[PDB]
């Protein structure tokens, strides 16, 4: 009695106002699931799957985005003859907010057009007292997170190690507190890592 | 006075016999270089840089591989007018034999056929004392290493938490000891992870 998929296009990261979807589905005859979300504001909801060929699935749309809204949401699926037998609960995906605050400064180093094979340590930074940063290779699978290093001249910075030069890219970083992981400060001004090639 | 770059064609995993190239270079005019091996066989090359337009190199091909030629690499190199006035090393590079050992076993969790979203973990195990597990995801970038969890059930396991399901794919595992880091065993069996789509 497995459990659904919960995607989000476009993505989990979600500037206000913009309104997003997450795409809850499976293979089985799902006849409704419930999105709950935790967090702030504890809410729950509840669609009727549809059911395109060997898919059922339910799009919830999370209105314009807010601070109370973004947190962490988990999928269920119950079926006709036993809506109230729920299934085994889906990974929960974080849905956050960006651009609540100061963008931070995102360095390269060496520097940012390394030859091919150099390890490269992007490394961000704020005078604000960021607890983490967020490393968002544009486009590119998913994050990295890190726990900034507090006080050094005002500033709190956290190094990513992307190790040696693969392809070019561009990154963006995001600083935000413990207090609340799903409010984002904005996007820290884009980098395109160059990566010379070889023969 | 940068340092050069260290590639290896194929890649840093060599199976017994099978010779391999350590391309050194840079878009300096190093006139030339210096492969140094760090280990059991702590041995030193040199190599008059070719000059293909725009860039200097040293292909040094590292011969019929055995267990005392693995281990850390670092290229250097020095233009004509002072060839002693060596430049800054270039970052590590390690060169490991496959092989040696038993191969292990590499199962996937859920299974190997989550639907896109479903997050994964790929862990491998074997019966003897591996200190160190490797994931290699089918020419994927690179590899990542993993402490293993010594005695359960006699054997020794390691969990990798791929997150959820991107695309699909085929990864092999490995196993060695912490004795010598660049001595591993045989390629556990090849695990094709495939992610159902969604719409």
């Amino acid at each position: 009695h497995r459990k659904p998929s919960l995607l989000a296009h476009p993505g989990p990261l979600v500037k206000s106002e913009e309104t997003v979807i997450l795409q809850c589905w499976s293979d089985v005859r799902f006849q409704h699931f419930l999105l709950h979300r935790e967090g702030k504001f504890k809410d729950t909801l509840h669609l009727i799957g549809e059911h395109h060929d060997g898919v059922s699935k339910a799009n919830f749309s999370i209105g314009p985005m807010m601070q109370d809204l973004a947190g962490t949401y988990r999928c269920y699926g119950s079926v006709t003859h036993s809506p109230y037998q729920l299934s085994a609960p889906s990974d929960p995906l974080d849905i956050v907010i960006t651009g609540l605050y100061e963008k931070p400064s995102l360095s390269a180093q060496p520097g940012p057009t390394v030859l091919a094979g150099e390890s490269v340590t992007l490394s961000c930074s704020s005078r604000s007292s960021y607890d983490m940063y967020h490393l968002s290779r544009e486009g590119e699978a998913h994050e990295r997170r890190f726990s900034a290093g507090p006080k050094v001249n005002g500033t709190f910075q956290a190094d990513f190690p992307l190790g040696p030069a693969t392809h070019g890219g561009t990154y963006r970083c995001f600083g935000s507190f413990r207090d609340s992981p799903y409010e984002w400060s904005n996007s820290s001004d884009p980098l395109l890592v160059s990566v010379t090639g070889n023969p």
